């Protein structure tokens, strides 16, 4: 309690609550000062299926997650069986759709990286607080059979499909391609008040196995690849899907060095 | 200062301090505060010739408001005297053009308007503080001759072009034609504090003769006509479709009125 | 009898007679002569649904009359009840559409304008000839219940919807709209001859109560309205129609403001 | 003057004086039917290289005549002769263009005939005055060498082109192309009168040497071909759909002639 | 035998057999000078309904050789007869279409060439061989009566349609029109040899009856006519084929003059 | 010369001789079928600065070889030290540019294979003339630097060209990416005979170390990308689709080789 600085508020408070035009009373004043406070601080303060596989061509594969549900884990392991099962043998190459993904639970997407990793980290969480620092760390199982596999980020892939991308280009198991990422990572948590009255804040930021911030950095792909059309001068979705196209083109390319 | 209900605001300042993720200092909360107190409450705080005449048709002339300078009144009046001896006899419609027309020197709206009343009130503020109230009524001088006139207003006019329009409409002088008003009808002084800083309030409001807030409600026009381009298969009613509408709505009222 | 005026005439018969390369009886000369002199007097000179109605928006009717033949006053009455009825009150405004309008019988022309008006001259004919000149002055009952209306004239608009258009804004009880009319008003007679034959000859014309010759000013509206069409910068026949949609919005005005 | 159908036409003409709506004196009535009798009988009744020659192909030529002046029967053998020297030898086939030809001096119209003709009838005119009676018979030389031709007639062909399009069809001489002519066959003597004015009579009219009045039936092609142009996928026939039709009909003529 | 020539021809032989990459015995060097001195000798030298007919207009006939079988004759006789039958009189105008016409049998060609000609030469092979000399007359029967027909050329107008078109213009009996013809005229006899194996070569060329060589003037149309597009400036095929339309109106223009 | 054989060819050329339409003496013959046995045997027998170079990013560099001239594997290696300089470290990716590369100096194309490889063997020539056999083996420095590089070849690639991508590819030292090649691999000698005249005989062709024939086999790329042009919705590969190809994957490929 600084008291000269609060005297300051005060003076000006009461200055307000003299000359406005609308007479306001001292409890509005001051809710009105919270609201703001937290809206300058921080702009997150106050105060369905979800997994698509389908194997594209003979050996290459394509699994879009929409969102990051309860099942989702399961679902995209589910969906790694499935299109080993459909290519009748092991795969050649796999397309992660991580694009347009505003997030979703945390845990959910831990596990869909787990599907790809076998060691390391894969996310932790830093802040000022005892139960906010968290570490996640990859189980020795992954159903992906060490595949080749690119994954798609646009500027709508955001949180958990965030958390994804890192863990898997740090850890140097995917090849990202496509634009930059929303590059928001945040974990706001409600606290109590004696007020009976709650608060939400920004209490800490998430962080990829490297150590970059999400919240900041955001993902920067490995190949930058913008919506374009290509003209020659001599289902199946790549036909019209330019990244789509390009991440299977890529692949096909990386199985014939290999 | 109650201190009862600082307790409430200084332990969620105190919850906030200690929570967010990057640290950050008393003062920058406080001030942040001051400045969302203010911001909360009112979004105004913080911490060329002017009129162009011409006689449209034999009979019915056009009077626009470019901006409200100092010059505005005597040169309406002169533009009323004048475009009474283009016509060279009483005029039978005139077409008061407001729109596009931020405002201006309250005084030469008064004297607009006051050059089309005889009687009445103009124009009211309303406010808590001690010199603020101010009231305009008409002198029982008309240079308009009691001509039928219509006035234009758009979205972008505004302040003393408000003040103009709401005194003709609620008067019964005009009718008022186009789409809807900006509706900025508020005064905000600038207070001194004891800190060497001042604070942006608005003090006191506009209302029109019949009591309305020009604030909120804004300035509704009796006809709606949105903006348009009329091409035939100077003259600006053939290039102008509000005002088009207005002059034929003019000769009409006269036909009707004999 | 002239007799001189007679003796050029008959030497350039005789010369006509004596010199044309085919040979030319008297009688034919004769008649040629006759029927040039008609010709170079005057160019007239010599020797199905009638009304339709509906109401196009609340409040709002429309009337149209294709052509005047005996029946179309019994109708115009009969359409405006009926128009009554359908609004289920009184009318806030009607279109009277007589362009592309020929004419027709004249006294079903004076009872059509006989529904719109109460007391006053309607037409009256002038000429030379004692059973030419004729009055026509109205009845003191009207079906129009003092509607407010707006009659369309176009150029296609002649002779006894000219003749109603000139004595509804002679009368100052309708607003005329549109372009010009095709200024046509005459009546011709034919008269008998000795011999065997006739002649008909242009006896007199029309006369608005005004006084204004409709053959030679024609009938001008009060506001000229062209076809043309409107671009935002933001059945139901006006949607199509501009003309219609000009006297519909001038009818909406002028309720609105009375 | 048959003075007992004069009563007649003084009667109906007092008639007219009495009856029409304005008044109009006897002198302007008498002149009006001076003007018509002349108007009713007769339309026509009241009150630069000529020549241009080029071969087309070998042993095909083609000669325009653009108008009928004083020097073009010379320019006309002068141009015939000198195409036979182009061709280094007797000509296959000609194409005579009177399209777009008015007219002009009647005796060059005789002469250009009378290169194509060796013996009989060319024109002549029939009429009722003493001096018209003019026949024009061809001459037993023609420095056409007996070229078969086919003459090409527009509709804008008059007067002295139809008399030689007419001379040369009638005479079994040249086949004619084209649409169908003007029809322009008569001649107008000016006459004078004891006033001191005159008047415009038709005095006679043109014959071709069938016995066809040009005046009303004009001239009527052998082989109907309207306008058109061609484009391959100087030489004008590769421009013009007439004139190849012509080269082409006089090649197959040639051939077939062997 | 020249020998000194024989051994330049076996030194540069028996220098290519010593230095070419792969080994080539002296057997497959001799087969290559000999397929290459026939390569460069001559290019031709080594080592279905046939007729449709219409009537397309009243009078005016089409009948088109798509190929040259052995039928061929007895069909273009019955499709005259037909063609007669059809008219219901005798006919006035002919088109052969030979164009796109690669040729066939040779005595199918002429006989339809005898079924326009009755008397005169048709084809005669020239070369220098005994039984190359080969001369084909007409007979005295034609089944066409004597109608004017005009041909039809093309490029690919080639071997027994250019014998057929050349014959029937050097007997001036038809109208060539159209394009230039292939331009190819010759007769390929397989000579046996010693060894077990032969050889094809041009022994002889075609003639028409005035005396050209089919093979390097080919046949020139009496009227050239390239494809294009008529534009007026006021089943039946002529409407859409412009070549055609043009056979049609040379025609039916000679039946007019005739 | 077998004279037993030699009666054959004599005998096939007197029976042409005696049989062809037009005569033909012994000597056009005889030069004739040498020309043909030449011909018949072989297509090729009768009788600006050089490298450009760029850092296309940071880590992946383009080299371009416009042609082998002399100065070429100087020019190569100098630019390749440059581009180590340019990235101011070890290169991650490189990219050879041999499209629409005609050939050139042979041995320029050994240096610039010779750039990097350190073993084995680079190219080797196959005849049947006495000093044809030239081998060409690496020599064990590569400026280089083992960096992996993807090499472009299309179809205008031709001769030393694809004796270098041959190389590159055999030796599995680079990728092969773009269109077919040319097959341009075989030498061409001047060979001259006791007439004064010589003859252009192919006496050896190239093989690379596989053992594949140049000739005939030509180069296939490892992975086939057409010529494209890609548009964003200086940097080369923003242009250029088979370059932004090869550069995606030597970037996926250093990802994928951590």
């Amino acid at each position: 309690l600084p008291l000269d600085e609060l005297r300051t508020f005060a003076e000006v408070l009461d200055r307000v609550k003299a000359a406005y035009v609308e007479p306001v009373d001292d409890k509005t004043l001051l809710e009105n000062a919270i609201k703001g406070m937290l809206s300058n601080l921080d702009p997150h303060s106050a105060y369905v299926k979800s997994v698509k596989s389908q194997v594209l061509e003979p050996g290459y594969a394509y699994l879009r997650i929409t969102q990051f549900q309860v099942n989702t884990g399961e679902e995209v392991v589910k969906a790694l069986n499935q299109l080993r099962k459909d290519n009748k043998g092991r795969l050649k190459g796999l397309v992660l759709d991580l694009r347009n993904n505003p997030g979703g639970v945390l845990q959910s997407a831990v596990e869909v990286a787990d599907a790809f990793l076998t060691k390391g980290l894969i996310v932790y969480t830093k802040g000022r607080i005892a139960n906010s620092e968290l570490r996640f760390s990859a189980d020795p199982a992954d159903p992906s059979d060490k595949v080749p596999l690119v994954v798609l980020i646009n500027g709508g892939s955001a949180a958990a499909a965030e958390i994804v991308a890192g863990a898997l280009q740090d850890q140097k198991r995917a090849i990202l391609m496509g634009t930059d990422s929303f590059g928001k990572g945040s974990v706001q948590t409600v606290l109590p008040l004696n007020n009976d009255r709650a608060l939400k804040l920004t209490t800490a930021l998430y962080y990829t196995p490297n150590g970059r911030s999400i919240q900041a950095q955001g993902i920067v792909p490995d190949i930058e690849v913008g919506r374009a059309k290509v003209t020659q001068e001599r289902e199946r979705p790549q036909d019209s899907d330019y990244q789509l196209s390009q991440a299977l083109s890529l692949l096909k390319g990386l199985s014939v060095t290999r």
